[PDB]
């Protein structure tokens, strides 16, 4: 037999999805936690504290994104990073002064965001930019 992790009842479907590893599903109940959207249309699903979500919802929620914009990042994007905080290329401005941050300049992050060692007045040397699985999991249709 087979018990559908989302409501628990046997799955007499044709086929049934697994969420590696061992996660069968009803193809009904395997939904975004977030967006409530089937996640059958990828081949792949994120899942954190027993909740399963899809890659917007879970990168919105969980994923490394932007300190300033609140986005998510490209596999092959470029980030400027401060102590902990990643950052877009575009988006590593001076929140006071508006203007692009570069490798190489004084700088600091303050609660209210980035700021350059003119608005400020600990003090940083802005750094250069670099490109760059856990919870992530592969959704396979098993024949019933
Ligand atoms: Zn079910
Ligand atoms: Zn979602
Ligand atoms: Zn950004
Ligand atoms: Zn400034």
């Amino acid at each position: 037999i087979s018990l559908c992790v989302g409501c628990g009842n046997q799955i007499h479907d044709q086929y049934i999805l697994r969420v590696s590893p061992d996660l069968e599903w009803h193809a009904a109940c395997l939904k975004c936690a977030e967006c409530n959207q089937y996640l059958d249309e990828s081949c792949t699903c994120f899942v954190r504290d027993g909740k399963t979500y899809c890659k917007r919802d879970y990168i919105r929620l969980y994923g490394i994104k932007c300190a300033k914009c609140s986005i998510g990042f490209s596999k092959n994007d470029f980030v400027m990073r401060a102590r902990s905080k990643v950052y877009h290329i575009e988006c590593f401005r001076c929140v006071a002064c508006s203007r692009q941050l570069i490798p190489g300049d004084e700088f600091a992050l303050r609660e209210d965001g980035l700021f350059c060692r003119a608005d400020h007045d600990d003090v940083m040397v802005v750094g250069e930019p670099t490109l760059m699985d856990e919870d992530e999991r592969l959704i396979t249709r098993l024949e019933n």
